[PDB]
């Protein structure tokens, strides 16, 4: 038991449902043929911080998951502060992109940080204005998922028993973990969030919005993982931040 | 044209609508008599940050919103820095909380702060933590929706908590409650709080989610 995603496991729709179930008015427009590009940024090895092990597994299902979702997956591995930034304000420059695009970025961080390959912090808050519709007009009114992989504190959570848009419009974080506090991964399986993400997304993307979807990966990781060492056993718990002004779904067709 | 909301803008939903569209599974729970409790924090005047006018508008019509749905308000004008930890403190401890829980703060600051009267800055982090599990047992496993209008097994603590944070009556306020009158019935939190963005941004608020589930207001005769 070592979770991958497969093309198998995805559940597709076709241009009838589209066609029927889409509404200018209440969803984002996502029928590109190349639905669109997704940029993954993956950092396994640091200078002064530990190796990200099974930060490999994460980005390869990941690469499978939008490319079976229909996108144009690209891949910087070992990107230094500096490099996010830059890798990040191109990305937002690939006038090849569709109705939507996708950010990953797997990585050293702490709260409204990423951290590079060479152990220099970014602010989250720069890349977003980076992907904003006055530095990426080329994205202007298209929704911009961004999935973040990263830590955003040191803290452990214990658990419990059970017209003009304004600019930072259509903007969508996916985070692994709440401000603050840790994120979770393992040698052997993986990043808890990733493996959540290709679940969830493989069954519901066909039907389910990202907003729904990312609320069932917030239910999966954080009422299905757990972990633990000498002290307390810890939980995580995933957050979604939405500047989204419609629901936006993939629509998976015929074009992995 | 100065918007304010009244009873009669209310749809509500009948209890057979709501044992029939309920799934404990993919839906939380909220059906308490009183739906909850709703703090409203509205700061207004402050010692050296200019005042916030028309801030009595907002509360106001939020008090009426969430009276309407069912909630139990309370208000607390000009509070401190430690002012609103405190009633925030307390407001968890109330345990006369049903279902689920409110929480609105009108005040100055920015993003990662809260600025009180006595102009001292509060950490929103903070303030979240205060209705963790860890801290507000008696709102555990039950959701938790923070507004904020500021200007310039087991589950994880922080599950089941969601802030909508608008930084800057209110554009934002004004939406809020246009669209969770006609929709609060049928729609959850983040389609409504979805479509308030919609309101704003061609008629940057955003949305932070933590929540497994959807939640609905479920609006019925508890006026």
């Amino acid at each position: 038991t070592q979770y991958i995603f497969h093309e198998e496991d995805m559940n597709f729709v076709d241009a009838p449902t589209i066609s029927r179930v889409f509404d200018e008015k209440t969803m984002y427009r996502n029928f590109s043929s190349p639905r669109g590009m997704c940029l993954i940024i993956n950092n396994e090895h640091f200078e002064q911080m530990p190796t990200r092990n099974g930060t490999k597994a994460d980005k390869d299902n990941l690469t499978n998951l939008f490319r079976c979702m229909g996108y144009t997956v690209i891949c910087k591995d070992n990107l230094t502060g500096r490099g996010m930034l830059l890798t990040i304000r191109d990305f937002a420059k690939h006038e090849s992109h569709g109705d939507s695009a996708i950010l990953v970025i797997l990585s050293h961080g702490e709260e409204n940080v990423i951290i590079g390959v060479d152990d220099i912090p970014i602010s989250t808050h720069e890349i977003y204005d980076l992907l904003n519709a006055a530095n990426a007009p080329r994205l202007a009114n298209k929704p911009k998922i961004v999935f973040v992989q990263a830590s955003r504190g040191e803290r452990r959570d214990n658990g419990f028993p059970v017209r003009k848009k304004p600019s930072q419009a259509d903007i969508l974080i996916a985070y692994a973990t709440t401000a603050q506090y840790v994120s979770w991964r393992n040698s052997a399986r993986g990043s808890w969030f990733i493996q959540a993400v290709c679940e969830v997304f493989s069954t519901h993307a066909k039907d389910m919005d990202v907003v729904e979807l990312l609320t069932e990966v917030n239910k999966k990781v954080a009422c299905g993982f757990q972990t633990s060492q000498g002290s307390n056993i810890l939980k995580q718990m995933p957050e979604m931040t939405s500047r989204l002004l419609k629901k936006f779904y993939f629509w998976p067709e015929a074009r992995n």
